């Protein structure tokens, strides 16, 4: 009824005020002073192609990137109850995390929006196509082929960004089961790596991917 | 030439009452949307067994309708509809859910708008997707699926529907190198472990054979 | 002398703001769109998938009076050139093809003081093509249809001058020779609906450059 | 000295700020430009006897002079001149007139303006374009060629000059898989059909073989 | 307790809004760029149209006096991370590349006190290459040079800390086996010009694995 109408509106209202209240009324990135853990987990959807000729292999996987500021917690009872909003990518800082031993640019294939909940946690969760190095001789054995990749911060050292992952195991509940190549293992694993270059230690997440023709 | 002008008028006037004034910032669970969906397959290019991607060629139509996008004809000229830019409206961000590839749009992106608030918009794509083709080469033919929905609402925020079960095959391309044997587009509800909220997609599914 | 010239450009920079400083057409202030294709080369003829890619010089003309002007209250300045983002232009689309068309050309447009709009982009496009044939006397035929993607007969009407494809311009040691190439206007009609729907239909009959 | 270095920064952005922000609407039948141009050719990469089409990587020189850019050294800490990126300035829509897919460019997108109103803009291009290689496998080799000029602008609007009609070969790839016989630029008063006002091209004819 | 991260952000927000409110180097104000490059694989030889793709890291490292400040001043903060598009980068470029430069890393760099800047974009490129000799003993040898395009030696200097190429990340299980990687400056004069041009050559010598 009318009251039903008004309650749509008011919630609409309230929304757009959170958004002003906490973006053009109001992130850097994290600071050494100020360091943010980014936790990664991976969906691996698809081994789409091995490539023996260049030793590039094709994956297609759901990353999952976690993190939680300060700067974007507020009380829902300020906000007619509001617990969470959708909000597109570009609206708010999110992590530079990149493959390290890409041979060709990420390809995303699904829409870059994240979802932001009032204690300041951020879920964003893009799919991509990703070529990486990877040499599959064996794939046509019992043991197949073992293929890493690590992910990480590109410009931001353990200084400012750690990595966190919830579980060592890459979620396989999506994989696709017609696949050209089947699973045999995959991990995600969190290494800190120290070079004589620099003082700075540096964190990534290494997915170490088993498989064979199926 | 002045009814014209004033019936240019009437729209240019439609737009920014409703668009450079007005804030609809998408669904909520206290807002809702209901989004159509129905495919037309124009139809299937490629069918790659080296990799097991499919591309397929399909008109996907969306229809929703907001409160924000209302108006009476009576105050603007009797308007009754007009096409805009879709940039310029909220769309929903219904995704494949097991591409291979970043979809390839072959329309230009311009929606409808109706005086009741209804929106259709109607993206022409080119999809690779997961699919195994075994079978493509026999009577039986092969059997893929690809399914569609929201990537960041759940069933809380947006619901799906589809107003038939079967996919438009009237305009399937009658030279292309696979017969469809059958194409159907049928929503489902899921729900996971992790998750209380209701999840919704429309799953395609084709059957398809070299001919 | 350059006095003159810089006169010239304030006048241009002037008349350029003045029109500058249209929110397509309706069925109260319908539009006719002019087509015709200069078709420059069948590219590729792909067997294993059914695409065939031509490259084309598309012309498309119309006339808006809200382009109008007096070119004596603008130092008689009659045309002028401008980027297509400056203007409206119709969303003239190929119904049939298989990726996103590229385009070969400056998307620049020339704007007369009548009101009138002279755009030619140059592309490349994918179709759907069975090449059966091409290698035979009679060589193969195929067909795509360009029209708005959102606009009915009743908002844009198409013709084209002629029927005949201008081949002038066709490239001489194409790996295809054109036996015929022509563009027809067409009004189609769906079941549901009672307003018409136009199309310009390139029908292009080809086969392999060698009794 | 570290003075000197910040009174040049200030000087330049001055400068800039008055040329761009406080101060062409591309060339008219009143103020007609001509553009001077000159290829580099580096490589031909391939030579596709399926499609008939050929591809190459050259240096486009591109020089032309405005009024508008000019200004005196005097009032700006004697600045000669400036890098910038091209999208500050008005650029000519050089274009192959028979490129079967986009241009790629190889260079950043930077001009140099000197104090007399002077530009030179030099863009690296991969570029594909119809050309039947028959031949590439013998003494004679193969001969191709494209034109290149204003797609929008007749030769009343601009005009096109050659400092030579000999292609700079001196950065031709030593190891390609072709070598080049000759190369010539040369320009033409082109006239269409379409048109009554003749465009300019500079006609490249390359001849080679395989190495 | 969080006031403290809340002062630090305020820090930063204040030297990022006080730096960011520089035209590129001139005579009168030239600049030395720093280049290195981190071979990670040679992805593909193509003997049919001698074109060769290498992934590598590229390291520039520039100074501005305009990007210089005192950590005192803004709560000991004495490096930032922005988006390249921030601030000006140098055109530096393949000069015999066939396709453009594939971008594979964020466009992001890291300002230090002292004015320095450290850009690190990660690239797939196909340069000019005749892969003759890649199956033998020898190896084939093949050579890009990278520059400004816009810029001659009295805007912009080049120069690298190491003629050799850091091969510590080459990929183990490449097609290509490194046998050389050298990166070296090189100054070019011309009788019509009397600005000098610099490059950084790259001459890698690969043979199959
Ligand atoms: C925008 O769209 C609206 C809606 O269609 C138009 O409004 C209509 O205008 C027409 C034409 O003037 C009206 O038609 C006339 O209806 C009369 C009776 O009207 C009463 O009854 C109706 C129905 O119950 C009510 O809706 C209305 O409010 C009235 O209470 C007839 O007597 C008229 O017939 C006579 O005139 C016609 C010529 O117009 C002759 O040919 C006949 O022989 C006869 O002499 C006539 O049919 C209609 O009532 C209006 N509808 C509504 C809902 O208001 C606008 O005109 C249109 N344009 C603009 C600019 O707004
Ligand atoms: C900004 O670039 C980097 O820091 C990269 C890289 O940096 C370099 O390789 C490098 C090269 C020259 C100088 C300094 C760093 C190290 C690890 C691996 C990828 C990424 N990273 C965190
Ligand atoms: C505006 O487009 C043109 O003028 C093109 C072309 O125009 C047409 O082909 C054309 C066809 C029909 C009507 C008008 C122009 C003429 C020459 C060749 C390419 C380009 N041009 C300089
Ligand atoms: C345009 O030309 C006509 C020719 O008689 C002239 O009368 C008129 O003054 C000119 N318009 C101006 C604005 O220069």
């Amino acid at each position: 009824d009318y009251k039903d109408d008004d309650d749509k509106l008011h919630s609409q209202a309230n929304l757009m005020r959170l958004k002003s209240d906490l973006f053009n009324r109001s992130y850097p990135g994290p600071t050494k002073d100020d360091p943010l853990t980014v936790t990664l987990g991976f969906t691996l959807q698809d081994i789409v192609k091995a490539d023996s000729s260049t030793n590039e292999v094709d994956l297609v996987y759901y990353e999952q990137q976690r993190w939680k500021l300060n700067s974007l917690m507020w009380d829902p009872n300020e906000y007619g109850n509001i617990t969470d909003f959708r909000t597109s990518a570009a609206d708010i800082w999110t992590p530079d995390i990149t493959a390290y031993s890409s041979t060709r640019p990420v390809q995303v294939l699904s829409p870059q929006i994240a979802v932001v909940t009032h204690d300041g946690s951020v879920m964003f969760i893009p799919a991509q196509r990703l070529s990486f190095m990877c040499d599959p001789t064996g794939v046509d054995s019992e043991e197949g082929a073992t293929c890493a990749v690590k992910f990480g911060s590109w410009v931001y050292s353990g200084f400012e960004i750690d990595l966190k992952t919830d579980t060592d195991q890459v979620d396989l509940s999506s994989y696709y089961a017609s696949s050209k190549y089947e699973i045999l293992s995959a991990t995600q694993t969190r290494q800190v790596q120290h070079y004589s270059c620099c003082p700075e230690p540096y964190i990534d997440v290494n997915l170490v991917v088993k498989f064979r023709e199926r």
